[PDB]
């Protein structure tokens, strides 16, 4: 609460400070601020490192094909009212232990999604090797939410990709040391990449009140430098994870 609040201007990729917004601010006010911020001046602006939001990343046709494949696959129970579908290794983060027995491969839609990411930006989202692609489902009735946190950096890489599917939401990012809080409004069919400062310096979260109806987030993760070639864990675990990630599970009826 005792922190500066900023709203993200996608057009200029800068965060503009506001006293109108607050910790408990409603989703509607944040969407309203996102439109109002473009008018506001650059004074107090911060630049987020590695935060990229792509509007209209997925066409309605592309979303529909992916959603039919996702809903055809079974949904698994998760903490925080969320539900999860995982296409990645099972890892004990505490003991640094990885099991690849349950990893049969990446989902079929990954090939289409990855190619599109490279077409927009080979530098920003290209050269991506998938390690875990997890689809997470949030329902307002279940008050689904993800608590504020920074994802593991041991096996997961710098770039974190979330695509909002059935509906959009607001990402809450907190830099506790500098006492700065930013709200990023993620619209329907939007890709958010959190990396660099957002991945480590900032923490990522989605609040329960920012969830309206049902939303599915197509989370994608990449190989950590250690698991990749030139790393200690590549031979023991990484090489298999790269091959298994290359494999594509058939999820579409033709």
């Amino acid at each position: 609460v005792n922190y500066k609040v900023f709203i993200y201007d996608h057009i200029r990729q800068i965060a503009i400070p506001t006293t109108n917004l607050n910790s408990q601010s409603s989703l509607e006010d944040i969407i309203d601020e996102s439109t109002s911020c473009q008018s506001v001046s650059t004074d107090g602006s911060i630049e987020i490192d590695g935060l990229t939001l792509i509007h209209n990343f997925l066409s309605e046709s592309e979303e529909s094909k992916i959603l039919n494949m996702i809903d055809t696959v079974k949904w698994a129970k998760s903490k925080s009212g969320r539900r999860k579908q995982d296409y990645g290794p099972k890892v004990n983060f505490k003991h640094k232990k990885v099991k690849t027995d349950t990893f049969v491969g990446m989902p079929e839609y990954a090939d289409m999604l990855l190619n599109k990411m490279s077409e927009y930006d080979v530098k920003k989202l290209g050269n991506y090797q998938p390690f875990e692609m997890c689809n997470l489902e949030y329902e307002e009735v279940k008050k689904s939410a993800i608590e504020m946190h920074q994802d593991d950096m041991w096996i997961w890489g710098n770039r974190l990709i979330s695509i909002n599917l059935i509906n959009g939401s607001v990402m809450t990012l907190s830099n506790d040391n500098k006492s700065f809080l930013c709200y990023v409004h993620m619209p329907h069919r939007s890709l958010l990449c959190m990396a660099d400062e957002c991945r480590y310096d900032w923490k990522h979260g989605v609040l329960a009140h920012h969830i309206r109806g049902r939303r599915i987030a197509l989370t994608m993760r990449e190989a950590a430098k250690d698991f990749a070639e030139g790393g200690e864990l590549y031979e023991k675990y990484g090489a298999e994870l790269i091959r298994l990630g290359n494999i594509r599970v058939p999820l579409s009826k033709t």
